[PDB]
């Protein structure tokens, strides 16, 4: 299965809890907390406890299958890494998260780093915003 | 420069017109027509004729630097390929194009193809829609 390959490529043994959580992440909320995953699983009548959900998502994060972000300061969001790249705009007053991808900034980041003798390994860009209105 | 590397990797000699058009594509309209690129260039007081803009965008398309799409049936849209992956929803009545990326569908496409003995080289998914309202 595709999930099995993803887990193996990530140096992680294939297990039922690991497969169900990855499937939950695949189907979307784009930015889910550990509780959102747990609640979705419980709705689906599954049998995975919250602590296990958090543990697995942390295993996925360390492995590179997911990225963990904290946009409102008070909770962690976990989202797949495999998906197309996206940086984020966060509405400070409401907590609304808006993904974006600007090719100009992406190429400028590469230029900045390369002209210094480096290679860009990863990056994080968050723009905190408020409606002009 | 980053543009130079992109052009060379694509087996395309570096030229002024090729560099300016790629820069126009980098800075955004996410889905520009040849005329949109030409008009943007003219606004920027540049000196690239429309036929040259179309030719270069077609050179970029063949090379894989851009993908050409025809969403409303009557005009070609050119967008970078390098950007994160995105499929599209198109509002049939207005022509509005909405990008989306669903990890569930992406993994299901891979599963469908792999279980048949193939490797997925590329794909195109367009969902034509109308507001339920
Ligand atoms: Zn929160
Ligand atoms: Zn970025
Ligand atoms: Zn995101
Ligand atoms: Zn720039
Ligand atoms: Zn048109
Ligand atoms: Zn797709
Ligand atoms: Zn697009
Ligand atoms: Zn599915």
């Amino acid at each position: 299965m595709v999930e099995n390959s993803e887990l193996r490529k990530a140096g992680l043994k294939v297990t039922l809890p690991r497969v169900k959580i990855l499937q939950m992440l695949d189907s979307a909320q784009r930015h889910m907390s550990a509780e959102d995953v747990y609640k979705a699983l419980m709705e689906a009548g599954e049998d995975v406890g919250l602590a296990t959900v958090y543990r697995v998502l942390t295993q996925f994060e360390a492995a590179g299958l997911v990225v963990r972000h904290n946009f409102d300061g008070g909770h962690a969001v976990f989202e797949l890494a495999d998906s197309g790249h996206h940086d984020h705009m966060v509405c400070v007053d409401t907590g609304e998260v808006i993904e974006f991808m600007d090719a100009e900034i992406e190429k400028r980041q590469k230029e900045i780093v390369r002209e210094r003798g480096f290679e860009l390994v990863d990056h994080n860009l968050v723009l905190y915003v408020r409606k002009k209105k």
